[PDB]
């Protein structure tokens, strides 16, 4: 029920029905830190990324192609998501994350021996370093990883789940265009708007959002393979760097290039401390929008109550805004990863930046959140935004806020005393105005027009 | 292989081999938000504080023995580790973490109705909110399995392992107390110390943090049980907020009490704010120390290399400061958790705190961080710290800042002149004593003497 | 309109009119970074340890009466106010704060000549290094001065602003301790509270906040003066370290001690980033109480209005919080300054801290804030907070919060129905009883006591 | 020595030598909160945007040419420098800026009336609302004011002083592209690299940054100034919002345009939360070249050593990396101003995001600070940056990483064992190629050729 496996430091026992080896069982016994690991995403990367070196040293003649191809296959079955069990390392790890690029050659030199008719271990067909990592150093894969699995999540899971909801509350700005509803300025009554002009704002804040995440994408979509062990490129053939980043970009439809200056990509984490300012600007935009939302369905009778959301869970009237809780909450949590990222990527030494798990498991998170929390609340809130017009109405009538239509009829100084008198003695403007009989509730009605004040 | 299970919004379906109900179904499928759980510390706060309930509510008469006994044998089977997988509700969830709340309610309840012979569902013997929740509001129980989980976790987890990395840098700082080597302030060499006096400094700072975590511990001691909804204990037995604190402290030994004032337990979360104040202290304080370690043992040729450390994982000499590396990239991780869990404190509305689950989910990560990290950086570098005494000394005796012990003997104008012509001309201090000749080789050393300028 | 100073590098002119010497100017010259200077705490805290370190120089025979006296007398006139054009230099500046301890230095030993009769510059009776530095380092005067400018600062001016502040809302606690109101959870109707019960969760948060702060004080009361330059306290009188601490204690009535470790004195600012989670944790707290009041106030018309505030600044009833906006405005402010403090005491090196003018900007800086930000609330806003009876009534009363005090009149069945038909409808829970029958309008008025649910 | 001046709420005394009015001297007396002005920008963008106010409301015919010239010639004064003191309002002021809003048009009002030979208060010429905020809210100003700064100072100050270190460091990069190194990876020996290799890192970092910013710069030039109070536009000439866009485009020469949509304008500070995303981007690239050129450089004797860096300051040999310190100090700033912005922008409600003063304090801080940082850096180190040609050349040689070299001469085992065998014995390479005699003193010289390894 184990297996001996080796490395340069001697013998380990492994579990006989895992894939990894010596390194893997070291790591695992060394960095018994809480319970963060890499997260699939990441691990996808790391497999997509030895797939594509893999196809390349095939070209380059570097590797055979029962090798190469079984090599392939075994990384196309952890992308199927067969091997989820097979990564047990901590983010806790050495700051490289060459422990995890271990992992991933381990368990792919083991699977892909098995899938030749060889054994897993001492004798397997396939080696980690010398076939899986092959024209590769230790330090310049995992941060290649790191931006493969960051841009394709900023692709494929958060900027259409941006889009999503964006058209979500452009819709809803379309529908409620002419529901005319009190402004709101340091929290006191002010100058009429419709709802859907304010949504507009929303939907406005989120158009922009899209803008500086997409602006993001192409310093993430440079990739540090290549580099090797500082960025010179020694042991690794000239053409290796390209055509790597070449065949990741065929395989995935993403515009990986590779990294023009190696020193820089493998230094720093300024990619990612950059495209995250743009997430955390999210965060900021979110959080405002989905207040705007619990502060106006805030009731029943008791808050403001212009806008009603769906009740999804289980004394009538009292809807919990639960998505709203869960979406500021996390994020609040964007705005603490930032900072855990920004302390990381401002800590890089001479070479190499060696806080990286640290950094991507902040990022990878943050993505998760927003573009989970923004799926979340559009389908269990935002499509079912509706208004409450009887309340808008009682607001905006009942309001002060409208004495200012009667300053070309009756001059601002009669209009004044009305919203005087109306304030002090707790009248409608329409009441104040017949108690002084200054007007006629034919005048009023007429002169003044909420919706020809927007 | 399913089961129908009612709430006052009705029936749902729940897996047939899990022992939860309605309310952690509906929650389940509306949170699809990242991967982020309860963590198990929480869990087990909460079954904590579901058997003390049940006791004191056994003792009121409230509640019979045979309940009152199923429910808290069920209780202990989750304090032993046998139903994990009955938990499975996100972070990202109802602010108040009323819906983990119920998913112990529920999972109690069924696991109770078992063990009398009952069924799990719409038949069992003991239900979820008539029994478990008996006494309790939705209201006032997630924030008192919060205290109950931090503050366990810091007097089980962290404060011993604290104690023990302190000992250990204790004894290092005695056995080097007499190996004297150069200082360095702005990074550049200074007037000479100890390895000891510089290791007392390490221990003296986490002497401290000991002392600010310790302080923190008397408001997170006090909990919101017995507020119910919102604060007033309306609807709970006058005795209940006492008397459950009371058997809390019995079974855990720890010294909880019931929060004096049950308005601010519920609008805020200002002791766990508070508390994690300490402990970026402390992330504070093991940066430094880390770093001292890790810069210290730069080498094994071009960097400082006045201490070694053990080499741990799989070229000679090369030592890569792994755990070095991984208590680093928590700490940064600290800081970020701080700022998380301001927002939340910060963001309370009238009577209740809703970003709960978000504020414990980053403070008992914190936890886990320094307590895991301190245990793991001692026992895989700290204890192994050993000097070089080679190197020190190289470093000590070949610097220019040992020739102020010249200044009795030769007064500091001839002393200036050896030291800059020593530096001019890339000598040792004493070789440019004897070229300029105002001095012997035995008059040298037995004038400048390290060991007395300490 | 200049004068010629000399330092170990040269001369330099510095402008005739000013008291400062070679080292200020070529500072001054060096960093012209923004506009951020010491602030005059700072600068009075340096003139006090300058001041200390005189005397206990002069008891031990090591400065004679004359200079010592007129050191001090020099001093008192900085702590006196009249030379703050004295101290030009920049925050960002050498990160020991050495030149700024040169800047007192060179004004205090020019001004104390010219005391005795003498000039300022080359030919002064009183020379900088020799004199006014005696017995002290470049190394461990800043620190000193930055422990006793914010323990200082926080007796002095925090902790009685705080003080104040919780007596207000304690006595309107007191006040309107039998005024029911509606309570509010998720932002939604809920049970009710008393607004004195609701301010003394206000008043338990302040003072939690109070011990927290007292307990950070005796860290910073420990003081760095002695270690000299690496903390060995080479080339310092062996008493010298206690007796300054105690001179300081003398003439400020604050409990300075001398730190009993000077390797962590000097090597970290620990003792401040501890400090300053406590004020975090207060502006968390002030976050939520100037929330809760700008809410609670907001209005005239379509808000909750339940409070009135006074209007301060220059259309009848709108009412700008404006000091809440400041309060909410600075308690970000805190939040920021942590992160900075966090990061500069997370990266001293070796035996040196060189991120402490930095450091200790932003601590005063978040002293300052709260102390005249709650002094500023407390006397513009908090003295004024007046409940509007009738509003908090009609909210009550028109609310289904009140069902619950049906259920054994009517049991819960008919109750229920009660609250669902009134929602359903819009109708208040009387209209909704008589409508259905239940009851009589003098049987609901006796049943429903709100005065009874709290 | 005072004046009477009024306001919608009486009549207030003000200095008599001061230009300001009612509303200001009430601002002034009410928040009396720490020593944070506007800066000197702020008031420079303010005056801009009521000097482009007025042209255009004489384009319009809403203004006389007497009067808009008048407003003109005095907002010119102030942009000249010649009214700096008469700005005394706190940053801790109301949240939407509108009190320093009123100082601008009131000193803009007084010294207009005298430029007309009219007095200044009650009897004044200019009216502070009716002529120097004609067109405009108390809203949409303040806003406006804080692009037209962020956009100006970004422009002007902190992309021309990147774009100069960014040189320097490009110029460096290729003076010493022939200089071989060893490299560092983990604070360990590693492969070597050349010196200008390396610092190419640092250029492609800076380059990098340079584009960020310039990402951000679009969203900034986006102007509020026409939403009026709540975005409507209600109570403006139509053409007014494009009209002064364009006119400040003009006496600017920046890409000024109104804001598409002035709903997200008024109820956000996105803008600048992404652009300061960009900016703590950048601080942590410069924490990183900051701290590689104070390491490098540390010494003279016991630390790398393997830079020299220009000593301006006042024991041979030591030179403290000051710039270093300062540039690395205002780096933590950057990072906290991010978090201080973050929770402002976050905290929007509704119409009005009333934040602002904080935000743009901070903003603008960390503009001066990079701006002035990086020009400081420049000029008083990066320039002066020269390699130790001997040192680098000493560690370099008598470093195991060249080993390497050796492995197609003699295999890999062969070299091995010099590698382990001048480690455990404390030999060179040469050295224990000679005593296992595999090579003579001929042979290693021409086989270890650090030029062709990078």
């Amino acid at each position: 029920t184990v297996r001996s496996e080796k490395d340069s430091m001697g013998a380990i026992d492994v579990p006989a029905d895992k894939l990894w080896g010596a390194q893997t069982q070291r790591s695992l016994e060394h960095f018994r830190i809480s319970t963060e690991k890499m997260p699939t995403s990441l691990i996808h990367a790391l497999a997509l990324t030895k797939r594509a070196a893999a196809k390349v040293n095939e070209d380059l003649g570097l590797l055979s192609e029962e090798k190469a191809s079984a090599i392939r296959q075994a990384a196309d079955e952890v992308l199927a998501g067969q091997h989820d069990d097979e990564f047990p390392l901590a983010i806790w790890q050495t700051g490289s994350g060459t422990q995890s690029n271990m992992n991933m050659n381990e368990v792919l030199a083991n699977r892909a021996s098995e899938l030749l008719g060889g054994v897993r271990g001492m004798e397997a067909k396939v080696h980690p370093n010398d076939d899986v990592n092959k024209s590769q150093s230790s330090n310049d894969v995992f941060p290649t990883a790191m931006h493969v699995a960051a841009l394709l999540a900023l692709r494929k899971q958060l900027i259409p789940q941006l889009k999503t909801l964006t058209q979500t509350l452009n819709e809803k700005s379309r529908a409620f265009a002419d529901i005319v509803k009190i402004g709101r300025t340091h929290l006191q009554d002010a100058t009429p708007l419709t709802l859907g002009q304010e949504i507009s704002g929303w939907v406005a804040m989120l158009e922009h959002n899209l803008k500086h995440i997409e602006y993001s994408l192409p310093h993430v979509a440079e990739l540090a393979l290549g580099g090797t062990a500082v960025g010179t490129g020694l042991n690794t053939h000239p053409e290796y760097a390209r055509r790597v980043a070449d065949e990741l970009a065929v395989i995935t439809c993403a515009p990986f290039v590779t990294a023009p200056n190696k020193f820089e990509a493998l230094a720093t984490c300024d990619a990612l401390v950059q495209a995250h300012g743009a997430l955390k600007g999210l965060a900021a935009s979110l959080m405002k929008i989905a207040n705007d939302v619990r502060w106006l369905a805030s009731g029943p009778r008791c808050g403001i109550g212009e806008i009603s959301i769906p009740e999804n869970e289980p004394m009538p009237g009292k809807v919990n805004p639960t998505q709203c809780e869960a979406l500021t909450m996390l994020c609040c949590q964007v705005m603490g990863n930032d900072v855990a990222i920004n302390m990381g990527g401002a800590s890089g030494n001479f070479e190499l930046n060696v806080f990286r798990p640290m950094v991507i498991h902040n990022f990878l998170q943050s993505v998760r959140l927003l573009a989970d929390g923004m799926e979340s609340f559009n389908k269990h809130c935002a499509v079912g935004i509706e208004p409450n017009r009887e309340r808008i109405n009682q607001l905006l009538n009942e309001s002060l806020m409208l004495v200012t239509a009667l300053n070309t009829h009756i001059g601002y100084d009669k209009a004044a005393e009305i919203a005087k008198k109306a304030h002090k003695e707790g009248l409608t403007l329409k009441a104040a105005a017949l108690a002084l009989g200054y007007l006629s509730e034919a005048e009023f009605d007429s002169w003044v027009r909420p919706e020809q004040m927007v």
